[PDB]
């Protein structure tokens, strides 16, 4: 197991325009797209993102190529913020990739806002930590993954993922 197996766990694959959780459009792993109600503006996006005229369907290696760009940048996004970098070097191989789930999901300022959190887990205060991550609406709004990711965070270990 690692981040890559890890998010297209909870992301999946759909190789056609459609709706995230929020009703946002979407395609391929996970690529939010736009927050705009307009379906013109999503294609429009998408062929930008692309390089090329789609009509909302892309292929496999495609739909990969923007799972590594994500996943890329999400690494960045944390390396680059001065209340992500210090916990990102704080934790092992697993609790990283928790954090960048996170960062991948909601983006690098979403996260940062997770003051007091961000703090336990400095402090290796796990318990702690995956009580006070479930008070959020990314707990509510999205529960099953979030006590995934939470899980990681309080085990250590990859017993959360494996079981699929
Ligand atoms: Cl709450
Ligand atoms: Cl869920």
């Amino acid at each position: 197991m690692n981040i890559f197996e890890m998010l297209r766990i909870d992301e999946g694959l759909r190789l056609k325009i459609y709706k995230d959780t929020e009703g946002y459009y979407t395609i391929g792993i996970g690529h939010l797209l736009t927050k705009s109600p307009s379906l013109n503006a999503a294609k429009s996006e998408l062929d930008k993102a692309i390089g090329r005229n789609t009509n909302g369907v892309i292929t496999k290696d495609e739909a990969e190529k923007l799972f590594n760009q994500d996943v890329d940048a999400a690494v960045r996004g944390i390396l680059r913020n001065a209340k992500l970098k210090p916990v990102y070097d704080s934790l092992d191989a697993v609790r990283r990739a928790a954090l960048i789930n996170m960062v991948f999901q909601m983006g690098e300022t979403g996260v940062a806002g997770f003051t007091n959190s961000l703090r336990m887990l400095q402090q290796k205060r796990w318990d702690e930590a995956a009580v006070n991550l479930a008070k959020s609406r990314w707990y509510n709004q999205t529960p099953n993954r979030a006590k995934r990711v939470i899980t990681t965070f309080r085990t250590g270990t990859w017993d959360a993922y494996k079981n699929l």
